[PDB]
């Protein structure tokens, strides 16, 4: 069985999320029809928190992330100049090799055209922003961006720029405080438990953060995190991370070994299909 975006992958969880998405359709249709997002920022934040329709993610993400504004502030041939320039990126080979073990099973991303597209975007970005260059985390991010953006490489390039340059803090990709605090405040049983087994949350959440959940969660669940990330900013990362720990807390407390807990939570995270409950839990304000 595959998900919406074609990744092979509870069935009730996904049906519930699809039916709830269907409820929002007439509201979103009104806006794309008028070719304008809601003026009311409170209303817009609420809508985005409930999930952008997949078919509108290019429309909404590219605007709320600021990628449209960045694109428009460069010449129209800019991406193509960067693609050509990236042909001699210092990172070309690393980018290529990092693709021999990412997306093994996606039918298009594992195709020659999909590999080439992903490489073009990353090599382009690596010369555009030489200070950042390329890091492995960006491979699966751009891969999911390509799939969510209907294989639009230039869109993916400008969304990646918005993310790295404007949304994430500077230095994110150069050579957790919040989450550990939140665990101690909101999940005191879990904190005692992590201390007792000497579990370092950064072993789990490092990839969560650097890869923006893209190697951790089912793709449709990831995109809901991205919906709010591209509108509200990077606090979404620790809010969703805490929500994951809240949701699987009962599960973790019965595991008496740090390595075991890591494997079990990675398995749990990989089948987190209830994207509605994940986001609603991330924003619930329980404990405030």
């Amino acid at each position: 069985v595959h998900d919406l975006y074609g990744f092979p992958i509870q069935e009730d969880e996904r049906r519930s999320c699809d039916v709830n998405a269907e409820r929002e359709v007439p509201l979103w249709q009104h806006y794309i029809e008028k070719d304008k997002l809601p003026s009311n920022e409170t209303k817009l934040k609420e809508m985005i928190r409930k999930g952008v329709p997949p078919t509108l993610r290019n429309w909404v993400w590219m605007e709320t992330s600021g990628a449209n504004k960045k694109k428009a502030g460069h010449a129209a041939n800019y991406y193509s100049i960067m693609v050509k320039a990236g042909e001699e990126s210092q990172y070309k080979k690393d980018i290529e090799t990092d693709s021999t073990h990412t997306f093994p099973d996606h039918p298009w991303l594992s195709s020659p055209d999909g590999r080439a597209a992903l490489c073009r975007v990353l090599q382009a970005y690596s010369v555009h922003n030489e200070r950042v260059g390329y890091v492995r985390a960006m491979n699966t991010i751009v891969g999911l961006m390509l799939v969510a953006l209907n294989r639009n490489e230039e869109a993916a390039f400008w969304l990646l720029a918005a993310l790295v340059e404007d949304i994430l803090y500077p230095g994110t990709y150069s050579r957790m405080r919040a989450l550990d605090e939140l665990i101690g405040t909101k999940l005191p049983r879990l904190q005692q438990h992590f201390q007792a087994i000497d579990f370092d949350i950064s072993m789990l959440a490092t990839d969560w953060y650097l890869c923006l959940f893209s190697v951790s969660l089912p793709s449709e669940t990831v995109m809901r995190t991205w919906d709010s990330l591209f509108y509200e900013g990077p606090k979404i990362l620790f809010r969703v991370a805490l929500a994951m720990l809240k949701i699987y807390e009962d599960n973790m407390l019965r595991v008496g070994d740090a390595g075991e807990l890591l494997m079990r939570m990675r398995n749990a995270a990989a089948t987190m299909h209830q994207r509605d409950v994940l986001m609603a839990t991330a924003f619930d304000h329980i404990g405030s």
